[PDB]
Formats: C-alpha cells, sequence, structure tokens
C-alpha cells in the first residue's frame, strides 16, 4: 500500500525528493521515521535540518513537524536548480534550544554546536558520510547541479588499491595507505591525497579517476591515499606539521617507488587536500618544492590557528614576514563563496602571493565546506595541474 507511514510507504522513501517550482527554484521535502512511533510513544520534540551551506547564513531555524498519529517527520524547502550539497538531520528530546523565536548571530553559532554532536545522517538516503563539520551527513543534488568531471559515468578499475599499513617510525603511529595506479608502465606522475581514508572508502575515488583517464583527460599516474587517522591526529599532522612531510618523503615515498614507479620530477607531483588536508598540500609545496611541484588546496583552512577573523594564519604571515618563498610551484587554489569565512582566509593568500600569482589557477565555485562539491574541484584541480603533460 501507500497510507502515509506505513512500513510499505516508508520503503517507497529513498530520502529527500522535490518538485520544480521554475527555472531557478525546487521545492524539496524531507523526511524522517522516528524509531519511537507516534507523538504518543516518542520523547523527541524537536528534529532540525542542517544543510551545510545553507542553514547557516539564514537568521532562526525551523524544526521538522510531526504528522499526528505517525512515526512521520516532514519538512520543506526551496533550492536553486543547480544547487549540491549535504544536509543531515539532529532528533532530539531536548526543546529549549531554540526556544526564543529571534534569534542572534551569537545565539545561533551556540545553539547549533550544541546540537551537532547529535546529527545522524539521513538514514533513508544511500550516499551518506562523516562531514567536514566532522558530524556526519548525507547527499543532495539539484538536477542542474554543475557537471563534476568523472563521477557522471564511473569505470571499474582494472587494478584494484592495495590497502597497506605503513608504520611510521618518526610519527610513531600507524596508518593505512593505499596505492592505486591507472596505467602499466612506460615515467607516471605521483599524486598524494590527504584524507585518504575518506577519498578510498567515503567516497572511494577509484572508478572516477578511471574513467578520466580512460578519456585521457588524466595521464596514467600513481596515487597514494593517506589514512588521516582521526581528527585529533588529523589536527596536529595536518596542519604545518614538518615531521609529518619529512616522515612521508623519507618513509612513506621510497616504500611506494619500490612498489609502484614514479617520476622524480617535482613538476609534475601532486599533493592534494582539502580544509586541513589543503593548507597541509601547501605548506608541503612551500617547504619542499624540489619533491612537491603541484598543490591543489579546496577550501584551505588558512586562518589556521586563529579561528575566525582575529588574526592572519600563520602560514599567512610566515609568507608575510618573506620568510619561506613559492618559489616554483604551480598550484590550484579553491573555495566556494558559501563557506565563507575560509573563502576571506584565501583572498588573503591569494594577495600574499603576488609573486606566483601567473602559475596559480584560482576558483570560487558555488560550494559549501563540503565533500559533495570538493570531489568534482578534485578531480578538476588533478586535470589542470596535468595539462602540462599533454605538451
Amino acid at each position: 500500500a501507500l497510507k502515509v507511514g506505513s512500513e510499505s510507504w516508508w520503503q517507497s522513501k529513498h530520502g529527500p525528493e522535490w518538485q520544480r517550482l521554475n527555472d531557478e527554484m525546487f521545492e524539496v521535502t524531507f523526511w524522517w521515521r522516528d524509531p519511537q512511533g507516534s507523538e504518543e510513544y516518542s520523547t523527541i520534540k524537536r528534529v532540525w535540518v542542517y544543510i551545510t551551506g545553507v542553514t547557516d547564513h539564514h537568521q532562526q531555524p525551523q524544526s521538522m513537524q510531526r504528522i499526528a498519529g505517525t512515526d512521520v517527520w516532514q519538512w520543506t524547502t526551496q533550492l536553486n536548480a543547480n544547487w549540491r550539497g549535504s544536509y543531515c538531520f539532529i532528533p532530539t528530546e531536548r526543546d529549549d534550544i531554540f526556544s526564543a523565536p529571534s534569534p542572534d548571530r551569537l545565539e545561533l553559532r551556540e545553539g547549533w554546536r550544541k546540537l551537532l554532536p547529535q546529527a545522524i545522517a539521513d538514514p533513508l538516503n544511500p550516499q551518506s558520510w562523516k562531514g567536514g563539520l566532522g558530524h556526519a551527513v548525507s547527499a543532495l543534488e539539484m538536477p542542474q547541479a554543475p557537471l563534476q568531471p568523472g563521477w557522471d559515468c564511473p569505470q571499474a578499475p582494472e587494478i584494484p588499491a592495495k590497502e597497506i599499513i605503513w608504520k611510521s617510525e618518526r610519527l610513531k603511529n600507524s596508518r593505512r595507505v593505499w596505492i592505486f595506479t591507472t596505467g602499466d608502465v612506460t615515467e607516471r606522475p605521483l599524486a598524494v591525497l590527504l584524507d585518504g581514508e575518506f577519498w578510498a572508502q567515503s567516497m572511494p575515488v577509484w572508478p572516477v579517476l578511471t574513467s578520466l583517464t580512460h578519456r585521457q583527460q588524466l595521464p596514467p599516474a600513481v596515487y597514494v591515499l593517506i589514512d588521516a587517522i582521526d581528527t585529533t591526529h588529523r589536527a596536529h599532522e595536518l596542519p604545518c606539521n614538518a615531521d609529518f612531510w619529512l616522515a612521508v618523503q623519507q618513509e612513506l615515498l621510497p616504500l611506494v617507488k619500490v612498489i609502484a614507479p614514479f617520476s622524480d620530477r617535482a613538476d609534475r607531483t601532486v599533493v592534494a587536500g582539502q580544509s586541513f588536508g589543503g593548507l597541509s598540500a601547501l605548506y608541503a609545496g612551500l617547504h619542499w618544492p624540489e619533491r612537491f611541484g603541484c598543490v591543489l588546496s579546496q577550501s584551505g583552512s588558512y586562518w589556521w590557528p586563529h579561528r575566525g577573523g582575529q588574526q592572519e594564519g600563520v602560514l599567512l604571515e610566515k609568507l608575510k614576514a618573506g620568510e619561506v618563498s613559492a618559489e616554483g610551484l604551480r598550484i590550484v587554489l579553491e573555495a566556494g563563496i558559501r563557506e565563507p569565512m575560509i573563502m576571506r582566509a584565501n583572498q588573503a593568500l591569494y594577495a600574499q602571493l603576488h609573486p606566483i600569482k601567473e602559475s596559480i589557477f584560482w576558483r570560487q565555485v558555488d560550494g559549501g565546506h563540503d565533500a559533495l562539491c570538493w570531489r568534482g574541484g578534485l578531480m578538476q584541480g588533478l586535470i589542470d595541474l596535468w595539462q602540462p603533460l599533454f605538451h
């Protein structure tokens, strides 16, 4: 049947549905099933909907609304026909946490921060992962969302990626590393991606890279995906840790070379990363440009360590004091409008790289701070950095 709220009805639900309003706008509806039944048996009072690019800009958030006598929670909104991003739900028993119907942008960041720990991905949406803000999210793409190269038609890789556990002597820890290759022999470029777990497992990047290599938008290459181990490790290791890049160069890459040989030429060697991974990528090129020729930094966390509009980043001023220099790196530098604290931090950096201005691809995308946008960027950036190889 299709009795609202019946089991057969829930089975036909597979995430948010949407009906077009007009050329530019869509009405999007979201559902959540309460694993406790109707308002009588349940103990939840609010279900908040948090949408990555959007919800944190508004001004006063809406809860979902229960259909009386069912386990059904509903919520509706509008998005632009080309929007893509991620959302989550926050079912909660607490109801004070947006009690006062104003509020102010300080009472907000407060309240959301309080709540996001309890955030869940949409359990019916077939595509979910750990978000950029460290809370679980689901996918949402409007039908005119800009094409993202490769993602449109994955192709099964010929040789699957090999996971090894790299036991670093210097960093005194162990992590996974995936070594993935995209063609046989001939002098393939190396690309190292940070947050490998994510790109190996949450959004497995293999059939995408393959698709693009078949369509020769990317050269046969060797990809090294490096497990950030977890949040605290990531936050110590990724942003401007020298030991980190020492260990990879000294312990990791020599191994990789023996496993799947790759070119020695910094100019085709890539370091890719998002947020802290972007910041790390840049930092790596800066200090070891002989090993790392190309940088792909998406939404790089350049403020670091001063969160907000406080003080310029420790990398920005290590440059400002004309100290480390960006001599001879080609680099992709991207951030999204809808992200917008990070954006500021990024144009700050762009200026402070007045010298290299010429060999820097600089893009401002429709993205928030979000894996779902990043994935397209990631592909693109890789294409752009490897332009030179089709001379």
